[PDB]
């Protein structure tokens, strides 16, 4: 029809892998206020920049802890 990649999640843009997985934690940083759930290596989810972090580098995406 007219599909196209508007971003309308500005900050939230890895459109590699995977979709999401709506009301779930993140398998590193565990926030839940995440609207583009990732697959780790384990296929367990990620938020979008633990997803889109080890997309590029194949590791976690050194931010946090496990809880902030
Ligand atoms: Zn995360």
């Amino acid at each position: 029809m007219a599909h196209h990649h508007h971003h309308h999640s500005s900050g939230l843009e890895v459109l590699f892998q995977g979709p999401r997985r709506a009301g779930t934690c993140c398998a590193n940083c565990q926030t839940t206020t995440t609207t583009l759930w990732r697959r780790n290596a384990n296929g367990d989810p990620v938020c979008n920049a633990c997803g889109l972090y080890y997309k590029l580098h194949n590791v976690n995406r050194p931010l946090t802890m496990k809880k902030e």
